[PDB]
C-alpha cells in the first residue's frame, strides 16, 4: 500500500519504486531525446528562445545528473503516471488582481508598469502548475526563463522540476497551507536540487511566508529580466505573454522578435 500522493512519506515510497527499474543507458538515451522534442515542440506556447533552452538545459541536466529526478522519472514510466516526453511547457500569466495597474490585457503591459511595482502589487502572474489540455496531454505551465546568470536561475530551476515531478510521479502538494512541511513534490525537487548544485533557500514549508514571498520576487524579476532582453520589441514581447496567456500558439520562430 502506497502513501497518500500528498503525504511527506510519497516521496521515498516514489523513489524506493522507482529504483526497483532503472533506466537503461538506451532508456535514457530515448528518454533524452523525447525532451528535447518536447521543448522544441513548446516554443509556440514559451515567451522566447532563451526560455527554451533554459527549460531544455534544465530538464536534461536533472536527467543526466541527478540520481533522484531519473528514479522519479523512471517511477513514472513504470507505474502508470506520465511519462517525461510527454510534457509541453507553456509561459501562461494572469492580471493580478489586486494590482492598481490600469491595463485591459496583458497584451497592453509595459516594461514600465513592470518595473513601477514591487511584489504585493505586480501587474500580472505567472501560472504555474502541471495541468493537461482538452485531449488530456499533460504540459506545464511556469514562469519566463531569468536571465543566464541571475540570482533567480536556481530558484526558476528547481522550481520547473517540481512542476515535472507533479506529472511523472503524481506527487501533490500538502492539502493544508503549511509552515513546516513541504509535501512530497517539493521534497522531491528539493533532493534533485541538491543533487545538481543549485543553490536554494532551506525553506521549511511549502507556504511559509518568506517562501511565497521569495518566489513572488523571483517570478517579478524573472518578468523584468526577459522583458528587458526584448527592451527594442516591448510591444512584440508583451503581445505574445498575452498570445501564449490567453492559449493561442504564437510563432514556433519567434518571428516577432526578428531583425
Ligand atoms: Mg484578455
Ligand atoms: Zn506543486
Amino acid at each position: 500500500i502506497a502513501p497518500n500522493r500528498a503525504e511527506n512519506a510519497y516521496a521515498d515510497y516514489v523513489l524506493d519504486i522507482g529504483k526497483r527499474i532503472p533506466l537503461s543507458a538506451a532508456d535514457l538515451s530515448n528518454v533524452y531525446e523525447s525532451v528535447i522534442r518536447a521543448v522544441h515542440d513548446s516554443r509556440s506556447r514559451l515567451i522566447d528562445q532563451h526560455t527554451v533552452d533554459m527549460i531544455g538545459n534544465t530538464v536534461l541536466d536533472a536527467l543526466s545528473r541527478s540520481q533522484t529526478f531519473r528514479d522519479a522519472v523512471s517511477y513514472g514510466i513504470h507505474n502508470e503516471k506520465v511519462h517525461i516526453g510527454c510534457i509541453k511547457y507553456r509561459n501562461e500569466y494572469e492580471l493580478n488582481e489586486e494590482s492598481s495597474v490600469k491595463i485591459d490585457d496583458i497584451q497592453s503591459l509595459t516594461c514600465n508598469e513592470l518595473y513601477e511595482y514591487d511584489v504585493g502589487q505586480e501587474p500580472i502572474f505567472p501560472i504555474c502548475e502541471a495541468g493537461e489540455n482538452d485531449n488530456e496531454e499533460p504540459y506545464v505551465s511556469f514562469s519566463v526563463a531569468p536571465d543566464t546568470d541571475s540570482y533567480e536561475m536556481p530558484s526558476w530551476q528547481e522550481g520547473l522540476i517540481h512542476e515535472i515531478i507533479h506529472h511523472v510521479t503524481g506527487s501533490s502538494d500538502p492539502s493544508g497551507d503549511s509552515n513546516i512541511e513541504l509535501g512530497p513534490t517539493e521534497i522531491l525537487a528539493r533532493r534533485v536540487a541538491q543533487e545538481l548544485g543549485w543553490s536554494v533557500p532551506d525553506f521549511k514549508g511549502y507556504a511559509e511566508p518568506e517562501r511565497e514571498a521569495h518566489l513572488r520576487l523571483r517570478n517579478l524579476n524573472a518578468l523584468r529580466q526577459a522583458a528587458m532582453r526584448h527592451e527594442e520589441n516591448e510591444r512584440a514581447f508583451f503581445e505574445r505573454l498575452g498570445t501564449i496567456s490567453d492559449r493561442y500558439e504564437a510563432s514556433p520562430d519567434f518571428t516577432e522578435y526578428s531583425a
